[PDB]
């Protein structure tokens, strides 16, 4: 039906969705699956010198802290995949400056405190989601860009990576290749510890399989034999894990059919900013509900065309649209100049020197010396979240 879009080469972004495949929902919103289970984004925060053993319930006889944080993690990112990859309708496009912004409260854990989700769309050619999702009470904080590209077999590149703090503690999370949904290939999750986790995905053998090997360092990745654990199964199921060779004491690791203890806090449509997302498609999201196919064509159109003539507006005036909470920097060798710049103690480029990850916008999950690392003219561009921007905010409220 809607193949007939299989002879267009290039960017699918740039053509356009039929109204009957729209979901009344923009795709800034997915940014929450990132947190969706509160419990498990603070786990690691409450983690320390004398209290890991008590608290790694999977292995109590887990050699250090450090390591009892990354099977917490390697928990954490699992489950953040059946709510972000598990008819359908496709999430709508979302419009150059679409904010999304919420908040867990966590009420009936008042240990926990308030995690709040920032969302952004920095980019619409491409489409680029970046967002931060932060617990100042804890000291856990997330950040990170998302882009999809489609092409045409139909093929779906991965762009982008996430990093997670937990006090002075941080993790490089690379997210996964996929086919129409079924993951494939690898993802990395690198910590300033040393510890790397390598998570390979299969599909075919069950739906959504992986397998998840945990590393002392980045040269015993080499070798598989060498992995201090072994944890298997499907994401969106369940999965067990093997510490060393001990096949014999094989123990559940994570359960994906989990109830989220919350669901994320947004306010009133009444009380959203112009730029908040379920404000601006408001009127869209209406007609998909109701199942007018011309009421979604005309509302979206008018959103669209308001767009268009708003980058008219800046293209005949040299000036152009301003991100509110990330800056654009570059991690190129040779800077354009007047480019943002990484800092000297940059964790990016730290983790991923541990890694021997690319830092050039290649898939995620690319590393260095891979072809689509040493493609010409490559660029570097990283979303990067600024606090401060957020701090001095005036508008935008939760
Ligand atoms: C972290 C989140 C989870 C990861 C993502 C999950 C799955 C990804 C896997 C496969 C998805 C790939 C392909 C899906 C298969 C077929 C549909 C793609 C064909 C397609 O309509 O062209 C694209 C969307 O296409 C993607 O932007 C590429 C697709 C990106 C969207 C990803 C979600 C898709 C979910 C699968 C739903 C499949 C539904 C199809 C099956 C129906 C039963 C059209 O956009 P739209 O009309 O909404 O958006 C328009 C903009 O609003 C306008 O401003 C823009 O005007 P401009 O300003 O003048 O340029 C205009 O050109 C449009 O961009």
């Amino acid at each position: 039906f809607l193949k007939s879009i299989a002879s267009f080469n290039g960017d699918l972004s740039s053509l356009s969705a039929p109204p009957f495949i729209l979901s009344p929902i923009s795709l800034t919103e997915f940014s929450q699956y990132w947190a969706e289970h509160p419990e498990l984004f603070l786990e690691p925060s409450f983690i320390n010198d004398d209290n890991y053993k008590e608290h790694c319930l999977i292995d109590p006889e887990v050699e250090s802290p450090e390591l009892a944080r990354m099977l917490a993690v390697t928990k954490w990112f699992i489950s953040t995949l059946k709510s972000q990859y598990c008819s359908e309708k496709k999430p709508l496009n979302p419009f150059l400056g679409e904010l999304f912004v919420g908040k867990w409260e966590n009420k009936e854990h008042p240990e926990f405190g308030e995690t709040v989700l920032l969302s952004e769309q920095v980019s619409h050619h491409p489409p680029v989601t970046a967002f931060s999702i932060f617990n100042d009470k804890n000291k856990v904080k997330l950040q990170g860009y998302n882009q999809i590209k489609a092409s045409f077999m139909l093929t779906v590149k991965q762009f982008g990576h996430t990093m997670l703090d937990i006090k002075d503690e941080s993790y490089l999370v690379t997210p996964p290749p996929l086919h129409i949904v079924e993951l494939e290939g690898k993802s990395y999750i690198q910590s300033s510890t040393g510890l790397l986790c390598v998570i390979e995905f299969s599909g075919r053998g069950k739906k959504n399989s992986f397998k998840a090997r945990i590393y002392k360092d980045s040269k015993d990745s080499k070798d598989k034999e060498k992995a201090l654990y072994t944890i298997s199964g499907q994401w969106s199921g369940s999965s067990k894990i093997i510490k060393a060779n001990k096949k014999e004491e094989s123990r559940l690791f994570y359960d994906a059919a989990r109830i989220p203890a919350e669901h994320l806090n947004v306010k009133p449509l009444e009380e959203q900013h112009p730029l908040e997302s379920r404000k601006a498609w408001y009127d869209v999201a209406g007609a998909i509900k109701l199942g007018d196919f011309n009421l979604i064509a005309k509302t979206k159109t008018e959103l669209e065309e308001t767009q268009r003539e708003l980058r008219k507006e800046e293209e005949a005036k040299g000036i152009s649209w301003q991100r509110r909470w990330f800056k654009d920097f570059d991690y190129s060798v040779t800077p354009e100049e007047g480019a943002l710049v990484p800092e000297k103690d940059d964790t990016f480029l730290k983790l991923a020197s541990a890694l021997n990850l690319s830092t050039k916008n290649a898939p995620s999950g690319t590393l260095v010396g891979d072809k689509e690392d040493r493609k010409e003219d490559l660029s570097s561009i990283h979303w990067r979240f600024q606090r401060e921007l957020w701090d001095e905010e005036k508008e935008i409220v939760l």
